[PDB]
């Protein structure tokens, strides 16, 4: 058990490389989020990219072209792509 | 980097755990998703009951007390425990 303890300091690891102390309040827009990952899976995420899926989270950043994100709502974006990505594993059919 | 592809075997792992081949489309019940931490964490979260903010977030499970949630929406839940415990230690005031 305490799979989530483990992502929980995922989540709070990965953030907290950025900014700590944020002079202004936790804000990260479009760019950042995507940045974010794309920095941390560049070049794994480049085996996805033969996957539309990718495009399918985007889709919740790109609306935000010129606006921003809280924060800690990237996580599920994170999820969408798993799923995504399980689903190919399991399929019965 | 690469710490979103740490998290996203940890959510699929604990998730696995459970029903791989579920006879019935990926379906939890409040219980399931409430007792799916407890069951990890009911040793440790045990430190958090101090803190209220863990009621924070059952109100969204609570809400579902017939109902049930999808899946992958667990991953949030388990972030806005983080963000409330992360604020314990930062917080300039």
């Amino acid at each position: 058990g305490s799979e989530l303890e483990t992502a929980m300091e995922t989540l709070i690891n990965v953030f907290h490389a950025h900014s700590g102390k944020e002079g202004d309040k936790y804000k990260l827009s479009k760019k950042e989020l995507k940045e974010l990952l794309q920095t941390e899976l560049s070049g794994f995420l480049d085996a996805q990219k033969d996957a539309d899926a990718v495009d399918k989270v985007m889709k919740e950043l790109d609306e935000d072209g010129d606006g921003e994100v809280d924060f800690q709502e990237y996580v599920v974006l994170v999820a969408a792509l798993t799923v995504a990505c399980n689903n190919f594993f399991w399929e019965n059919s």
